[PDB]
């Protein structure tokens, strides 16, 4: 029993919001990151992912489109049931920053764990 | 500079995303020629591109729910446009493997880095 | 803050550096509480921190080589003073596995953190 | 036979210069970067590492205390014999920035490949 959907918020202060799972495991929801590596407004953003289909605790992964910048992060991760019997989604991430020159890609590359539970 | 169509990146691995929705959505469909070795295979890809501030070089981020073996795959990077008047994805990924604990994490993600260019 | 003395991360794996010479290098040894599953066991790392603008909160980064199979790993972070007057080590990390061949090797590397305190 | 010692190329244009390697299997050198991510004078800089030891392409790591600046780079890889009879060296690093606060840490951490050379 560890369902995708719902309300997650994650140690880095940030609320993650996902919808009903289908059977082919994909999802959609809304990501409001609590930090910025710019200086844009923090504007709300859509994600979208899709989870391994029998196990309990299923890894999945998903793409968040920010909407205040030429960004994208990709976290990947596994769905666990955190000992008690609380789930907790431990994952990890990509956050990959824009360049002009097929160059300056090296940069651009920023990598990170991030760990969501059940706001 | 679009996702659309046939891409091989330098494993030796294809892949083709459909066309890009209004929105950024899109799918497509991976087939790697290597693994952690089951069988290789086939398997549903699908990303999104950034549109804001329209673009012709965006970052996009595409997730690979790979169906043998309970694993994913997450790749981010930008679509280029090399000197050659061509086309290059560089990207970089993550591939998350199905870990029988919660604390058999600190395991489960691999890092590294893939090339597509076009058929 | 300095990388002298006894740490222990979260994962239950121990660690103590010796003395940080003039320079920035520095030696000390890693007993780490999980594997890739041989004998868990102590191994030589030795690091180096980066004094450039003599700093309190510098950069270090150290290598853990693993002499129980043929690994390595290397640890990339920066010596912390949260804010309980306390010290923390923030870190990411890169384990390299030995491959068979060269064309087996974008599955050699693997990505995590780790956060050493005092004991 | 893949001598960690020499003067190696990589592919984003730096030069790395490395000594004898001893017996434990550690070694130093100097390593002149071709790119930055800074507006600083891009000064030589020392740089730490050991390889493993009784296999022909042995895995190693090190770490590269850069001169100009707050920051360290951790590569990790392995000496390949490149098919024909030419060594090649596959790597990956973790760029790690510095920050000010204990919460600014994840935007810290870059991550990217390298294949060395023997300019």
């Amino acid at each position: 029993k560890c369902s995708l959907t719902g309300k997650w918020t994650n140690d880095l202060g940030s609320n993650m919001t996902i919808g009903a799972v289908n059977s082919r495991g994909e999802f959609t929801g809304t990501y409001t990151t609590a930090v910025t590596a710019t200086s844009n407004e923090i504007k709300e953003s859509p994600l979208h992912g899709t989870e391994n289909t029998k196990r309990t605790q299923p890894t999945f992964g998903f793409t968040v489109n920010w909407k205040f910048s030429e960004s994208t992060t990709v976290f990947t991760g596994q769905c666990f049931i955190d000992r008690n019997g609380k789930e907790v989604l431990k994952t990890m991430w990509l956050l990959r920053s824009s360049v002009n020159d097929i160059g300056d890609d090296w940069k651009a590359t920023r990598v990170g764990i991030n760990i969501f539970t059940r706001l």
